[PDB]
């Protein structure tokens, strides 16, 4: 056949990811014809907001692969499909963006921060209960627009997003993982395809970044047991510290009153199980009730 079709969302960032992948494929395979098949998603207008339609495209042979930001990828996959490649992770941190202010601790009480992330919301409320967390929706550019239009005093966004769009000057301060634990796989893009499609699987191999896969498998094992998605206040971030996966996670109330934290450290080979163990520790420590709450 020699043709690989790529299903992707049609926002500026989504298209950046499609081209990123397309280039790495052409690099390793000079004579491969890569076709982009952009499409809209429910979230742009199961929990398949930004993914369902790409999965339908994969199941109908309308595309061969689907490109997503790892944090948008669902934990459940329909019969036949699955995540097969995890690319090199970019900066996984959240970032404080603002025009008139230089930092979070410099915002006066009452300042309006924008984010619809319950994960980001719970952590800020825990430290700065005097701040107003206002919901924000839309592509990066629309979010930046609203901030410039004075609708919010500041907004929180992923560092990986702004950097890739050449808007890294908007990053007023990259928040440390300790102060804002990243969402699962933030900073990494994942490729989904038909498990039986060996042809596509082999062509995709060269794009897999082993270390990043290790980190994200652990983070996702944690989330999968917790059966969460973007709509739940869950933090999950792993690092490769001296040949060992150091996994951290949290589940907190939107108001920031109760936040359940936990950590685990072990050999790379036990990434999935350590994530599963950590998740259960959180469940028994009250996460179950907090999650049932939301
Ligand atoms: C799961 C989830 N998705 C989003 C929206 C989103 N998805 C990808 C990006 C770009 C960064 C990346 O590639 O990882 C973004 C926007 C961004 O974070 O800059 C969210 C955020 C919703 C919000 O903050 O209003 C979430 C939930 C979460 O991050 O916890």
């Amino acid at each position: 056949d020699n043709v690989l079709r790529i299903a992707t969302r049609q926002s500026p960032l989504a298209l950046w990811q499609a081209h990123y992948v397309k280039d790495k494929l052409m690099a390793s395979h000079p004579g491969l014809v890569v076709e982009l098949v952009p499409m809209v998603t429910r979230g742009d207008v199961g929990q398949g907001l930004f993914v369902k339609e790409l999965e339908v495209a994969l199941l109908e042979n309308r595309a061969d692969i689907a490109v997503h930001s790892m944090k948008d990828v669902p934990v459940e996959f329909p019969q036949g499909l699955g995540l097969v490649t995890i690319c090199e992770r970019e900066d996984p941190r959240d970032a404080f963006v603002s025009n008139n202010y230089d930092s979070l601790d410099a915002l006066p009480a009452g300042s309006i921060v924008g984010t619809s992330s319950l994960r980001r919301q719970c952590q800020l409320a825990e430290r700065r209960p005097d701040l107003i967390i206002r919901s924000l929706r839309g592509n990066v550019g629309t979010r930046l627009s609203k901030l410039d239009n004075g609708e919010y005093d500041a907004i929180i966004l992923a560092v990986a997003g702004l950097k890739r769009l050449g808007l890294e000057s908007r990053i007023r301060a990259a928040l440390p993982p300790e102060i804002s634990l990243p969402a699962v796989g933030q900073g990494a893009v994942g490729i989904e395809c038909r498990l039986d499609d060996s042809r596509t699987r082999e062509l995709l191999a060269a794009l897999n970044h082993h270390e990043t896969a290790l980190r994200v498998t652990a983070e996702r094992a944690m989330n999968t047991r917790l059966e969460g998605g973007c709509q739940v206040p869950i933090g999950s971030y792993a690092e490769l510290i001296d040949g060992e996966i150091w996994l951290r996670a949290l589940v907190g109330a939107p108001d920031g009153s109760q936040i359940i934290r936990g950590e685990r450290r072990g050999a790379p080979q036990d990434a999935e199980q350590m994530g599963i163990s950590l998740a259960e520790e959180l469940l028994n420590n009250g996460a179950r009730e907090i999650l049932a709450e939301v």
